[PDB]
């Protein structure tokens, strides 16, 4: 038993809502949240933005930190850093961003990442304004995750897309 309350159960191990995932993290406090990074750890918009502002920026003093000692992400890779007062944790993972004209492919392996944490809050990756269809995003999760996901999803048009055309 946890404390997500509100998600559409997908699969075993998949769950789904509307919900805004700054407004989910500060409420939940889960183990870990999902930012939706890049390789630079530049967390201008999208979902980084919005968890940065929510730290006050603290996000960014840490990540610039990160890349000043170990370089850029790999698309696909991720790292753990402080959750902050969202969670205990940040998993930062680079999906594939399409409008810088990435491989899709490498959107199993970002996904991927998920699968070393045992429960996890997160948006769809390469969603938004990394320019990937959500549809397929969430179908690469609910086949790529095996551990227990609660995906976010502030776009209300998206959501119920998003559950209409699940299979
Ligand atoms: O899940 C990916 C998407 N973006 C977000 N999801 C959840 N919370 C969010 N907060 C700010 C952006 C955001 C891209 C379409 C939904
Ligand atoms: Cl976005």
């Amino acid at each position: 038993v946890n404390s997500f309350s509100g998600y559409l159960k997908l699969t075993d191990n998949v769950y789904i809502k509307n919900a805004d995932i700054v407004e989910e993290a500060k409420k939940v406090k889960p183990t870990v949240v999902v930012n939706a990074a890049n390789v630079y750890l530049k967390h201008g918009g999208g979902v980084a933005g919005a968890l940065n502002k929510a730290t006050n920026n603290a996000m960014q003093v840490e990540s610039d930190d990160y890349i000043a000692t170990n370089g850029p992400l790999k698309v696909g890779g991720s790292c753990v850093l402080s959750g902050h007062n969202l969670a205990k944790h940040c998993l930062h993972v680079v999906g594939p961003n399409v409008n810088k004209g990435e491989d899709i492919q490498l959107l199993k392996s970002a996904y991927e990442n998920f699968n070393q944490h045992e429960v996890l809050l997160a948006p769809l990756l390469s969603a938004g304004i990394f320019g990937a269809d959500p549809i397929h995003s969430l179908r690469v999760c609910v086949d790529t995750v095996r551990t227990n996901v609660y995906l976010a999803v502030f776009d209300k048009n998206l959501y119920d897309k998003l559950v209409s055309s699940f299979l």
